[PDB]
């Protein structure tokens, strides 16, 4: 029993709040991407979150930060 979809959108929703934090917004992209990876988001979920806050990032640029 996985509940794959619910845990995915919980991670993204928490990520959106994080990325909207007024202090977090003024930190570099690499710092935010590493933070979200440490909370269990995949690169694809990190990409979804950046689009949802209106600062879209490419999948490759996220993967390149994390590789
Ligand atoms: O899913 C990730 O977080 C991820 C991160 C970095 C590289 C690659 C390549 C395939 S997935 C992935």
């Amino acid at each position: 029993m996985w509940h794959t979809h619910s845990e995915r959108e919980k991670r993204v929703s928490n990520a959106v709040e994080f990325l909207l934090d007024s202090r977090v917004r003024r930190t570099p992209t690499s710092s935010k991407v590493h933070f979200l990876k440490s909370k269990g988001l995949s690169a694809e979920e990190i990409c979804e979150a950046f689009t949802k806050v209106g600062q879209p990032k490419t999948l490759n640029e996220i993967k390149r930060i994390l590789s």
